[PDB]
C-alpha cells in the first residue's frame, strides 16, 4: 500500500462530481509522480462501487490500459500518464495528428477493449475523455468507473449517464453489452476524425439534427426517434470513406449486426497498413 503521510499533493488532474484525480509525488525515501483517484460525495454505495472498480483495474494488465499500482489509506494509485487525456492532447497537437496517427490510436482503443471482452467487462463510459495518453506513440483506456461485470448467466447488464455516446437499447431498456460498447467506440472514431473540435462534438451535432427547444427528458425522447429512425453523425471532413463505413457498421440499430472488437482491429490495422503503403 501507500503511506499517505509521504504523498505530496502537486496539481489536480481532474475534479469531478464523484470522483477527482490528483497529481502527487510519493516520496517515501526524489521519489515518483502518481496519479491518485479518490471519491467525491462518497456514500455506502459509491465506496461500494469504488471498490469494485478498484478490483476491476488491479485484474486488468494491458499496454492500453492505465497500470494499477495501489491503494492508499481510501485512495486508488496509478501511474501518471504526462500527456493528459486525448481530447486535451488532440486539440493541442492536431496540425500534426495525421489520419495514420488516429488509427494507430483507434487500433490500441480496439485492443483494450478486445481485452475487456476477455473478461467479460462492459466498459459502459467509452469515449475520448476516458482514454489517457502516455507518450505520442501510445495511449490507453484509464477510467473504468461505470465498469460492470457480465453476469454468469447473461450477456448484457442492466443498470439504473453521457446519453450521446449511448446505443438505443442502452437509452431505451438501460441494457449494456459488448454490443453496446461497439457503439460507442464507434463514437469515439468520429470524436477522433473530427480532432475533438468541440463544435462538431456528438452533442452539438445531435442537438442540432435533434432541435434545441428540448430539455433533458425530452432530449433523449428525441435521440431515440432520430436514431430510430437511422439518423447519424455525419462524415467527418476528411474523413475516408472506409473509417466512416466502420462507424455506421458500429451504429447499427440491429445489435446483432454490430461488428466485434476483435474484427475491428484487424480492419483498422489493414486500412492504417494500406494507408502507410500507398495502396
Ligand atoms: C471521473 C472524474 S475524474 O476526474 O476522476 N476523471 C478521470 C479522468 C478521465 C480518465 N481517464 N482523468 C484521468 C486523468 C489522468 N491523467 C493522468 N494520469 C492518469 N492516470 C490515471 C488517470 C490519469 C485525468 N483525468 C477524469
Amino acid at each position: 500500500q501507500f503511506e499517505e503521510r509521504h504523498l505530496k499533493f502537486l496539481q489536480q488532474l481532474g475534479k469531478g462530481n464523484f470522483g477527482s484525480v490528483e497529481m502527487c509525488r510519493y516520496d517515501p525515501l526524489t521519489g515518483e509522480v502518481v496519479a491518485v483517484k479518490k471519491l467525491q460525495h462518497s456514500t455506502e454505495e459509491h465506496l461500494r462501487d469504488f471498490e469494485r472498480e478498484i478490483e476491476i483495474l488491479k485484474s486488468l494488465q494491458h499496454d492500453n490500459i492505465v497500470k494499477y499500482k495501489g491503494v492508499c489509506y481510501l485512495k486508488l494509485i496509478m501511474e501518471y500518464l504526462p500527456y493528459g487525456s486525448l481530447r486535451d492532447y488532440l486539440q493541442k497537437h492536431k496540425e500534426r495528428i495525421d489520419h495514420i496517427k488516429l488509427l494507430q490510436y483507434t487500433s490500441q482503443i480496439c485492443k483494450g477493449m478486445e481485452y475487456l471482452g476477455t473478461k467479460r467487462y462492459i466498459h459502459r463510459d467509452l469515449a475520448t475523455r476516458n482514454i489517457l495518453v502516455e507518450n505520442e506513440n501510445r495511449v490507453k483506456i484509464g477510467d473504468f468507473g461505470l465498469t460492470k461485470v457480465l453476469p454468469q448467466d447473461k450477456e448484457y447488464y442492466k443498470v439504473k449517464s453521457p446519453i450521446f455516446w449511448y446505443a438505443p437499447e442502452s437509452l431505451t431498456e438501460s441494457k449494456f453489452s459488448v454490443a453496446s460498447d461497439v457503439w460507442s467506440f464507434g463514437v469515439v472514431l468520429y470524436e477522433l476524425f473530427t480532432y475533438i473540435e468541440k463544435s462538431k462534438s456528438p452533442p452539438a451535432e445531435f442537438m442540432r439534427m435533434i432541435g434545441n427547444d428540448k430539455q433533458g427528458q425530452m432530449i433523449v425522447f428525441h435521440l431515440i426517434e432520430l436514431l430510430k429512425n437511422n439518423g447519424r453523425l455525419p462524415r467527418p471532413d476528411g474523413c475516408p470513406d472506409e473509417i466512416y463505413m466502420i462507424m455506421t457498421e458500429c451504429w447499427n440499430n440491429n445489435v446483432n449486426q454490430r461488428p466485434s472488437f476483435r474484427d475491428l482491429a484487424l480492419r483498422v490495422d489493414q486500412i492504417r497498413d494500406n494507408m502507410a503503403g500507398g495502396s
